[PDB]
């Protein structure tokens, strides 16, 4: 669980990233 959130997370405050992108 905690493992799927951490990963997730990488990925969810790089989702906001996108338009920086």
């Amino acid at each position: 669980g905690e493992e799927e959130y951490q990963k997730m997370l990488e990925n969810l405050r790089e989702a906001e990233v996108k338009k920086n992108a």
